[PDB]
């Protein structure tokens, strides 16, 4: 059963949102009791999207080690991912730390800061390279070195720098600048594209630390970059390919943060983006 076999049914079908409803019924609940504290509460950017408390980062500071963020670890997959949401303007310190602490190399953004009139992400990262930030409670300083604008995304090169050691580490951010603002790509090709620049990079190595993934949430569509780069690695790794059951690996990703894919649509895109990544490896004024 060529997952594109099984694609085709589905579409012809029409079943699309009887399957992710399956899986939205299926999938763990775990508790997440930090998350709900009440000092947290300005730490999360929705009341419903919590981390589970088993998986949850915690920032290697004192006063409160809490932020929005999982760690997704893929035991056959042999690669692991931090997904979180987008920052809010008072934790992008705390998101800078978390970076820093796990040793990650690269930070994947699949949102832009402004969508539909609503500020779904803080800035997070400078616009030039001469206004550096400072994130004072956390203690760092960050840089733009460069930036690489293409069509569908942009890959930057920052400095980050512990101001209490000098210590300084150089993070590449990739930045998918192209989401539409309403449903998903009508095409995952420039998606792939992005996904196979962030592996050619060296960020998901296992000489680094886990790769950071965020949308705003840090559930739809960062769970479409993590569930399309996994089910990538576990067809290459299996000597069978058709083997791979894509609504059983989301659901295994599931176990470490909730809720990833939030629509019918995404899980299609992402059925979309695994079958043309696997196979890889008209005149119109509407407007
Ligand atoms: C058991 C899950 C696992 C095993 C390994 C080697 N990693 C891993 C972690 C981070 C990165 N960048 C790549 C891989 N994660």
């Amino acid at each position: 059963m060529e997952m594109e076999k099984e694609f085709e049914q589905i579409d012809k079908s029409g079943s699309w949102a009887a399957i992710y409803q399956d899986i939205r019924h299926e999938a763990s609940d775990f508790p997440c009791r930090v998350a709900k504290l009440p000092k947290n509460k300005n730490r999360n950017r929705y009341r419903d999207v919590s981390p589970f408390d088993h998986s949850r980062i915690k920032l290697h500071q004192e006063d409160n080690d809490y932020i929005n963020a999982s760690l997704i670890k893929m035991e056959e997959a042999q690669r692991s991912y931090i997904l979180t949401q987008g920052p809010l303007p008072n934790t992008c310190g705390h998101f800078w730390e978390m970076v820093w602490e796990q040793k990650s190399r690269g930070v994947v953004m699949l949102n832009r800061v402004m969508e539909k009139g609503s500020l779904k992400c803080a800035q997070y990262w400078p616009q030039k390279e001469e206004k550096e930030m400072i994130f004072e409670d956390t203690n760092l300083k960050l840089t733009l070195i460069s930036e690489d604008i293409k069509s569908y995304y942009t890959v930057r090169q920052l400095e980050l720098e512990n101001l209490t050691t000098q210590e300084t580490r150089e993070i590449l951010h990739f930045h998918y600048t192209t989401w539409p603002d309403f449903g998903v790509p009508e095409s995952p090709a420039s998606f792939l594209n992005f996904l196979f620049k962030v592996r050619e990079s060296g960020s998901l190595s296992p000489e680094h630390g886990p790769v950071v993934v965020h949308c705003s949430a840090g559930i739809g569509r960062s769970g479409t970059f993590c569930l399309a780069d996994t089910c990538l690695l576990l067809m290459d790794k299996r000597k069978d390919p058709s083997s791979v059951d894509i609504k059983k690996v989301l659901l295994e990703m599931r176990k470490f943060r909730m809720g990833l894919i939030q629509t019918a649509d995404q899980l299609r895109f992402s059925y979309l983006a695994v079958i043309e990544g696997a196979k890889f490896i008209e005149l119109s004024h509407e407007d």
